[PDB]
């Protein structure tokens, strides 16, 4: 289990423009196109992103390409972020995957906002951090994926995905 298989499991794979849990227009593996209702705004974003006329339909290769870029951007964002970096550096490899997961789905800005949780993880206070993390809109909105991420944080194993 690596970060790519973990996220494929959590975001799923779709070849056509779709709406995410939050109403937003998405494609492939969790790739947010636009937080705006125009499906026509989304097809545009899409074409811009693939560099061709697609409609709302892309190939698997296209989605993986998107995926590779997104994971890369997530890691680089973490390493550039003053809040994120020290937590990342302090952690073991599995748990570092759990933070990439969060960042990829909620953005750099969102995760950095989890101040107290970040401080607990940095302090290696696993059970506490897991309890604090569950106290969010994020967990309440998508409980099964949030619980999977949170268990990864709590334990340091890929148990939640072993499922799977």
């Amino acid at each position: 289990m690596n970060i790519f298989e973990m996220l494929r499991i959590d975001e799923g794979l779709r070849l056509k423009i779709y709406k995410d849990t939050e109403g937003y227009y998405t494609i492939g593996i969790g790739h947010l196109l636009t937080k705006s209702p125009s499906l026509n705004a989304a097809k545009s974003e899409l074409d811009k992103a693939i560099g061709r006329n697609c409609n709302g339909v892309i190939t698997k290769d296209e989605a993986e390409k998107l995926f590779n870029q997104d994971v890369d951007a997530a890691v680089r964002g973490i390493l550039r972020n003053a809040k994120l970096k020290p937590v990342y550096d302090s952690l073991d490899a599995v748990r570092r995957c759990a933070l990439i997961n969060m960042v990829f789905g909620m953005g750099e800005t969102g995760v950095a906002g989890f101040t107290n949780s970040l401080r607990m993880l940095q302090q290696k206070r696993w059970d506490e951090a897991a309890v604090n993390l569950a106290k969010s809109r994020w967990y309440n909105q998508t409980p099964n994926r949030a619980k999977r991420v949170i268990t990864t944080f709590r334990t340091g194993t890929w148990d939640a995905y072993k499922n799977l």
